């Protein structure tokens, strides 16, 4: 028999065996964590793959419960009558390859019984697509109706569409470019440098030592969070106001500073530094044109119907990038402009508008 | 009492004594380092104050040498017939209060004989103006024809205009806003956090230990440098290209990564981390409206003729902030746009465009000084 799907909402661990990675390294004994919502159709033809971003996991939707400290990262997107209507669709999400919430990553044990750490291979977005395709195949699923994702999830979705157009009926590519830009690599590589600068990094082999480079990751996340915001919205929310009763003139904090310190600590309580490094390097690797004659050739090659969404105020994946995708993907009918003040984080915060784009995508999937 | 100006181009150390700071802390025995180009007129009416930005110093113009690692940060701006025409003007630049290039800052010795370090007071942009005014007063200078500056130097210029309008004829305020924004405080406070996270910070008292938080300041500087760039120009320049023959798919560097590493190292060879912290916190403190009924009231009642410059691609001080300054300052005729792909760093790179804004500011100041009697 195939590997059974987990019960609705529960985590299933799908063992896919060795994975030959794009750089030629063979990564042995890979496990991919899966969650799903909705029944799989008798014909197995109704799967909607939900692809999480840098710090997301398989927990797309649902409340904080046992195993899940917080609500789903796209809470409400999948369910009865929801944008992914689970009365008709089977929503499946993995924890990405390199992750820390059930899938093989740097904190996982290597063959030698020690955490991978510094021995974890450099993975690409294409390696993440291969791990997900292999997990689905083990569950008896060889094609999907659609792929949906924003940010790193949009890079995963775009590689899935360009690499395997015969095995996807439609896609949502939201708030990403065709390749990593210089600014993205610059902030990603410097975020990684902040983690590696922390003396508790221990060369990436901190797993199990009782010390971890959480301080360097909090620094990385504070800078990333600024890239995720709309500049004007951030100033309208916080301006130069002090935090509560503190006096910045005598060494107290500003409200925006306190908010960033809080965002850092929240990530430190739920996310592994080594995964942050591996997935940041996979984002820097992103390039749908590699080995295919460049981005224009690779996008023009892809005939799949695609909804391309970009956020007007996005500072990290500026809308010029989504205009490029919309112009070159022949299955794209035009750029869907998400006119939002909330920056790149609009892909998480604008649930109503992102849900509209998901409904359009699932119409194209038929 | 009156101290002489240094010889042209050379450093002068002006001792101004105690300075009462905005937060009420007294900073004893302050020294301000000064460089000048051009003669001081007998009537002392021809002074152009050049106000440096975060990592700048008093070396506005001229070559590397006589203790300067590199050419002036605005090399070419001052000279015969140049945008600051030293045949007519006396261009004076200080090293800012809190600096590490001759002025009193965290690396300087406190009265107890140990570096200020963690004991260095929190200073504001207004403290920086007050120190520079005191350095001028010690040199016998009470009136300035013009203040000119970009970035932190624009914050200094704008506070000078608003605080001392009767003692400035005109100003150039380039690539800054009326107050620090949430984004600027976010990146400045996080840069400071990257320095304080470095175990060699030693609470700020690393000076003279033989250890320094250069690694954390390099991280800070790499993030700052991205804020200073034009996004499109950075992608056209480097894209996702690898550095030389390195292979990023097996752990090598990208070109933009190598470039950022290089920029951080260059700062670590010339600049003090404690100074980076003190001056970044001074930028976060910028607010021309504080104690003045807010930014709109403060700028509306400032009568000084002002040229406001903003750079189209600036991601750190976006052009909406200079549109705001140009609308509110009654002496501003309209925003002067610097059409540049180089982001915030345009204030340093676009020498011809910035030079034209300086020359216009000083043609304005010369007309006004002819009609100013003191
Ligand atoms: C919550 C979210 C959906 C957007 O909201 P937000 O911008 O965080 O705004 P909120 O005001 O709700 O702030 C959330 C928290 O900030 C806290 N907060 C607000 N102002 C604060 C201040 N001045 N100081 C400290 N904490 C503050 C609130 O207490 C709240 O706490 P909680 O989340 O634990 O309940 C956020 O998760 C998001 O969109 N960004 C995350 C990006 C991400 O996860 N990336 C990884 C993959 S990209
Ligand atoms: C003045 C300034 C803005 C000029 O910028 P610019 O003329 O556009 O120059 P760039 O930003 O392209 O820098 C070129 C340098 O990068 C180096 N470089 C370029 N590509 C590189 C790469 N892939 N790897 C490594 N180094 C690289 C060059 O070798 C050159 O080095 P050099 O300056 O020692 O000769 C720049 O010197 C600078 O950023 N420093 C001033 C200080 C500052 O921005 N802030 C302080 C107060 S705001």
């Amino acid at each position: 028999a195939t590997v059974p799907l987990p019960a609705e909402g529960e985590i299933g661990l799908v063992h896919i065996g060795a994975l030959t990675l794009e750089n030629g390294t063979v990564l042995p004994d890979v496990t991919i964590a899966v969650q799903r919502w909705g029944e799989l159709a008798p014909d197995r033809g109704n799967v909607v793959m939900v692809l999480h971003a840098l710090t997301g996991d398989s927990h797309v939707t649902g409340p904080a419960g046992d195993g899940h400290p917080t609500a789903g990262w796209w809470d409400g997107v999948a369910g009865p009558g929801a944008p992914i209507d689970t009365d008709h669709w089977c929503a499946i999400a993995t924890n990405v390859l390199g992750g820390c919430r059930g899938s093989t990553g740097p904190g996982s044990l290597a063959p030698d019984g020690k955490p991978w750490g510094s021995r974890f291979p450099q993975i690409t977005i294409r390696d993440q697509v291969a791990a997900d395709r292999a997990a689905l195949a083990a569950l008896g699923i060889t094609e999907v109706a659609a792929v949906v994702g924003g940010s790193m999830g949009g890079a995963r979705a775009l590689e899935w569409l360009v690499t395997h157009p015969d095995d996807v009926r439609a896609g949502l590519v939201l708030a990403v470019g065709a390749r990593a830009t210089a600014d993205q690599i610059g902030t990603q590589s410097t975020q990684v440098a902040a983690i590696k600068a922390d003396p508790d990094w221990q060369g990436g082999d901190y797993h199990g030592t009782g010390r971890a480079p959480t301080e360097g990751m909090e620094i990385a996340r504070r800078f990333a969070h600024l890239t995720y915001r709309g500049e004007e919205e951030l100033d309208d929310r916080f301006a130069n106001t002090p935090q509560d009763d503190e006096d910045p003139l005598t060494g107290g904090r500003y409200a925006v500073q306190s908010y960033l310190e809080y965002q850092g600590g929240k990530l430190a309580r739920r996310f592994d530094p080594g995964t942050y490094v591996v997935l940041s390097d996979a984002l820097s690797s992103h390039d749908v044109g590699r080995g295919r004659g460049g981005v224009e050739a690779a996008l023009r090659s892809c005939p799949v119907p695609v909804v391309v969404g970009g956020i007007t105020s996005d500072r990290l994946y500026p809308i010029r990038l989504q205009q490029e995708l919309a112009e070159l993907l022949p299955g794209c009918q035009g750029l869907d402009v998400v006119d939002s003040i909330y920056g790149h984080d609009g892909f998480l915060v604008e649930t109503e508008l992102v849900g509209k784009l998901i409904r359009r995508t699932l119409e194209l999937a038929q």
